[PDB]
C-alpha cells in the first residue's frame, strides 16, 4: 500500500465536541484496504477502519492549554487485502479558542502616593495574565473609570502613571479606578480590577485667615486682660501647628499724628488667635491702633508656603 503523501497535516480547534472531522490540509488521507491509528495521543481520536476518516472521540475533552507544544504526532497504518503494511505520518497542530478569560490575581491593589508629583509619575504596575496562545492571550490594559483625566495607563505595560495635571492632596485625597484587560480577536474577553490611590500628604498649604480685615471700637475703661477680637485661620493640611503672632501695631492720636513706642498695647494667643488689651488704654493719648497679625503653620515642609497672605488687619477705634 501506499499513502497518498508521506505526512499529511492536519488541524483541529479544541473543544471540539466528539464526531468532529480531523481537518486535513493535504489530505484526503488516501491509501492506494483497513485502516488503524497508532500513537501515545490516540485515544483522542477514532478513525474510521475503511474511509480512514478521523474523529475526536466521545467523552474525551481537547484542551490545547493541556499540551506543549500544542502540536501532535500519530502514526497511520494500511492493510493490504492480504497482509502487506503501508504507512504514513499525521501531524496535528491543535487550534487555539479564547477559553480563558483575563485574570487578576490579586484583582484589587492599594497603592500609596505623595502629593505635588511631576507629570509622567509612575504609580504602579498591574498585570493580568490569560493562559491562552496570540490574540487570545494578549492584553490591552485600559481604565474604564475612576481617574478624572489625572491618571493613564500603558495599554500594553499596564503601567499607571499621573498625566498634565498637578496631584494636590487638599484638591482630592483619593482615587478609585477601575481597570479593563481585554483579548483581541473576535471574543473579546475582559477581566476588571480596582485601583485605589491614596495621596500622602506634603505640609504645602498656607494657613490663611478666615476674619482678615477687622474694625472694633472698645471704651477706653476697658482693662488689661478684656478679650475684644479673636483671629482664626485654618490650614488645611494634616497635623499642622500653627502660631498667631502680633507685629504691627501702629497708633495714632485724635487728629491723625503717630504716636511712638506702643508694641506692648495689645497681645494676641499664640494658640487661639484671641486679642486682649495689655497695657491701659487713653483716648485723649491714642485714638486708633493698627494691629497687624500673621499666622505660620509650624510644621510646613514649604517656608515658601508656611505663613499667611494676606496678613490679618485689626483696626481699634477708642471710646470716651
Ligand atoms: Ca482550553
Ligand atoms: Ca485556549
Ligand atoms: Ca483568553
Ligand atoms: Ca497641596
Ligand atoms: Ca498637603
Ligand atoms: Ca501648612
Amino acid at each position: 500500500p501506499l499513502f497518498t503523501e508521506g505526512t499529511y497535516q492536519a488541524e483541529v480547534m479544541e473543544n471540539s465536541p466528539a464526531g468532529t472531522p480531523l481537518t486535513v490540509l493535504n489530505g484526503p488521507i488516501l491509501a492506494l484496504v483497513t485502516y488503524q491509528l497508532l500513537g501515545t495521543h490516540s485515544d483522542l481520536f477514532v478513525i474510521d477502519n475503511s474511509t480512514g476518516v478521523v474523529t475526536v472521540r466521545s467523552g474525551i475533552i481537547i484542551d490545547r492549554e493541556a499540551f506543549s507544544p500544542p502540536f501532535l504526532e500519530l502514526l497511520l497504518l494500511a492493510e493490504d487485502i492480504g497482509q502487506l503494511n503501508g504507512t504514513a505520518h499525521l501531524f496535528i497542530t491543535i487550534l487555539d479558542d479564547n477559553d480563558n478569560w483575563p485574570t487578576f490575581s490579586p484583582p484589587t491593589y492599594t497603592v500609596h502616593l505623595l502629593e505635588n508629583c511631576p507629570p509622567g509619575f509612575p504609580v504602579l504596575q498591574v498585570t493580568a495574565t490569560d493562559e491562552d496562545s496570540g490574540l487570545n492571550g494578549e492584553l490591552v490594559y485600559r481604565i474604564e473609570a475612576g481617574a478624572q483625566d489625572r491618571f493613564l495607563i500603558h495599554p500594553v505595560t499596564g503601567v499607571i502613571r499621573v498625566g498634565n495635571a498637578t496631584i494636590d492632596r487638599e484638591e482630592q485625597e483619593s482615587y478609585r479606578l477601575t481597570v479593563v484587560a481585554t483579548n483581541r480577536g473576535t471574543v473579546p474577553l475582559s477581566g476588571t480590577a480596582i485601583v485605589t490611590i491614596l495621596i500622602d500628604d506634603i505640609n504645602d498649604s498656607r494657613p490663611e485667615f478666615l476674619n482678615p480685615i477687622q474694625t472694633v471700637s472698645v471704651l477706653e475703661s476697658a482693662e488689661p486682660g478684656t478679650i475684644i477680637a479673636n483671629v482664626t485661620a485654618i490650614d488645611l493640611d494634616l497635623n499642622p501647628k500653627l502660631e498667631y503672632h502680633i507685629i504691627s501695631i501702629v497708633a495714632k492720636d485724635d487728629t491723625d499724628r503717630l504716636v511712638p513706642d506702643q508694641e506692648d498695647a495689645f497681645a494676641v494667643n499664640i494658640n487661639t488667635g484671641s486679642v486682649m488689651v495689655k497695657s491701659p488704654l487713653n483716648r485723649e493719648l491714642v485714638a486708633t491702633y493698627e494691629v497687624t497679625l500673621s499666622v505660620i503653620d509650624n510644621a510646613s515642609d514649604l517656608p515658601e508656603h508656611s505663613v499667611s497672605v494676606p496678613n490679618a488687619k485689626l483696626t481699634v477705634n477708642i471710646l470716651d
